[PDB]
């Protein structure tokens, strides 16, 4: 439960909630290709955030 | 070339960057099964990147 292992897991968090932005900034550009990649991306970034909750988190 | 679509692709660059940050905070860590993740997301943050580079111009 150690200070590197929850700096890792926030920026975890960080880069999905990035990601959630960029894909509506992208979707309110309609930006349709990059909105497709970035959805994805987010998914992607999602299930990083879970595996690190799961080994990090309290 | 327009204001928004560069806002975009500069936070598209961020997040690429980002991911190399806990690409290696996750290998300090010998956190395996997530850096493995990270690597991938990575290459996935570059895909979107590069993307928008050439939409955006």
């Amino acid at each position: 439960g150690t200070k590197q292992e929850k700096t890792a897991l926030n920026m975890a968090r960080y880069i999905r909630s990035q990601t959630l932005t960029l894909l509506e900034k992208l979707n309110e550009l309609d930006a349709d290709e990059q909105a497709d990649i970035c959805e994805s991306l987010h998914d992607h970034a999602d299930e990083l955030y879970r595996s690190c909750l799961a080994r990090f988190g309290d």
